């Protein structure tokens, strides 16, 4: 509908200014030829006060693509914070790093390439936790298993955010048989059965297509 | 669309729980013949977790109602700690009372019946502040007014949520003659050039008509 994204371009006029950085994130997509499957910059400013709200001095971040969520919610750290984004893939992670640069954010962010199921042990094992707040945010089928480790990295208070868990409300078919539905189908059932969280899921429209995000609370 | 509806339900299945004390604050109003706002479930959650990211002790709520958003909000304090709601109407405070001494909230928080134009200052003058987390969900022209006392309210990185500053999409007609629509537009210019804090406004979907809810931390 019209409506959505007419007040989506009315929000993003108001509040969710892009500057040359963010810019040029979202132009790297098509240089170096990936998908367009980036956050919008008001889901980008979402993430930036969510991470004020947690004081965030360190976050992890699951899924960097050309770094445009990375940009948001590196600008919420102090000085001396620290953001840590895992990318599977070296392409992306390259044309991360010349995103974050081009940013000034090179003294605060570093990239480790790997898959996310590897990587994640390697950081309870250097003790890099406890993270405020941890943005999953890449494969949707070992969610469940992402937000284990997650877990595994927080303290009393960390906010953890999982992105598109509704899929277009395709969450309501049982009978599915995408690998992503079916991992969000499983992700919300355990998020629902979780007493280690408190948690909701918000539904989100705007330019982007019809999002769920997950939040969910370390009590 | 009813796509909404069903993932409103899907979510408040998993994550939006309501007790005794919530639906019978609903009912309450059918009781005493007040109409049918009130948060949903799910952003009754929100809220909650709200709270809690904030470490709420002292929350500040504008428009009480039935108490619906006052019991979810309050069940994120501690045992020692307090919610203050303001209510134009003393039917509404009254019945309010009742649904809050239900849930056992009698000691957590105050209703103070009086217009919050009024209230809002004594509140400055008698100390109650700082609060960690403002929820304003009262008459919309006022909206700007109510943010300015807010920030005297305030502590930095300070919670102010203002709900329905969107109105169904009509904020887009600068045309209108609504005061409830000029009101929330002037409310999202001042968020726009507001350098006292860092805002967003979310679109909202589900079971209740679409509306907006803005967010603002106080840096
Ligand atoms: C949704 S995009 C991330 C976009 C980013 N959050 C933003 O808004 O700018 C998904 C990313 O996850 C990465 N990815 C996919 N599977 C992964 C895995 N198993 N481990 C780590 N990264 C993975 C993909 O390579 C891709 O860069
Ligand atoms: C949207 S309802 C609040 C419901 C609340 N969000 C909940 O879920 O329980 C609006 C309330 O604001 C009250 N109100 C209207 N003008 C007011 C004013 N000037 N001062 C205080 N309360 C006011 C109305 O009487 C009504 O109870």
């Amino acid at each position: 509908n019209q409506i959505f994204e007419s007040v989506d371009h009315y929000i993003s006029d108001l509040l969710g200014y892009e500057d040359d950085a963010l810019l040029a994130a979202t132009n790297s997509l098509a240089e170096a030829g990936m998908p367009a499957i980036s956050v919008s910059p008001n889901q980008g400013k979402f993430l930036q006060l969510l991470a004020q709200l947690c004081q965030a001095k360190n976050i992890l971040e699951l899924g960097t693509l050309a770094g445009y969520s990375t940009i948001w919610m590196a600008r919420a750290l102090p000085k001396n914070g620290r953001l840590i984004t895992l990318e599977y893939d070296p392409k992306h992670a390259a044309v991360a790093q010349k995103n974050i640069d081009r940013a000034g954010l090179t003294s605060q962010v570093q990239i480790r390439t790997g898959k996310a199921i590897d990587i994640l042990p390697q950081l309870v094992e250097e003790g890099a936790g406890p993270f405020d707040m941890i943005f999953i945010d890449a494969d949707k089928p070992p969610y469940t298993e992402y937000f284990q480790w997650a877990l595994r990295l927080s303290r009393p208070g960390t906010l953890i955010v999982a992105d598109n868990v509704i899929r277009d409300g395709k969450v309501l078919d049982e009978n599915s048989t995408e690998p992503a539905v079916q991992g969000a189908r499983r992700f919300n059932a355990m998020l629902g059965a979780n007493t280690a969280v408190d948690a909701t899921i918000l539904q989100m429209v705007g330019v982007k297509e019809y999002d769920g995000m997950a939040l969910a609370i370390v009590k």
